């Protein structure tokens, strides 16, 4: 059936040795048109918007040591880099993961002073 991360709860599938280095995100997207590549592309942005948000949101949180709005700008800087780990296709609606390296995570917390 269908892998772990596509129903799983995030923060305990981004513990898998598979995903040690890697911030994951994930998201899905119904099919319309009978076009499954058009949900892929459309559920892989939407992957790294809900990346971005959770990211964020942990940064946000670690400044437990303005702010709000300069992790937002320092995150939607670096989302560029993040991958396409795995796409699981279900009955009517194609599902994403994606992954952003950590030591680009950590960059960005040196940037807010962390």
């Amino acid at each position: 059936g269908a892998p772990d991360w596509v129903v799983g709860d995030l923060e305990k599938v981004a513990k898998y040795e598979k995903y040690s280095g890697v911030f994951l995100g994930r998201a899905e997207d119904l099919i319309t048109n009978n076009d499954v590549d058009y949900s892929t592309n459309q559920a892989t942005a939407k992957a790294r918007a809900n990346l971005a948000a959770n990211l964020k949101s942990t940064l946000q949180k670690d400044l437990e040591n303005t702010d709000t709005e300069k992790i937002s700008q320092l995150v939607d800087k670096e989302l560029i880099a993040s991958k396409m780990l795995a796409r699981y296709v279900g009955k009517d609606r194609v599902f994403v993961l994606v992954g952003l390296d950590k030591q680009i995570v950590d960059k960005v917390r040196e940037e807010l002073g962390m």
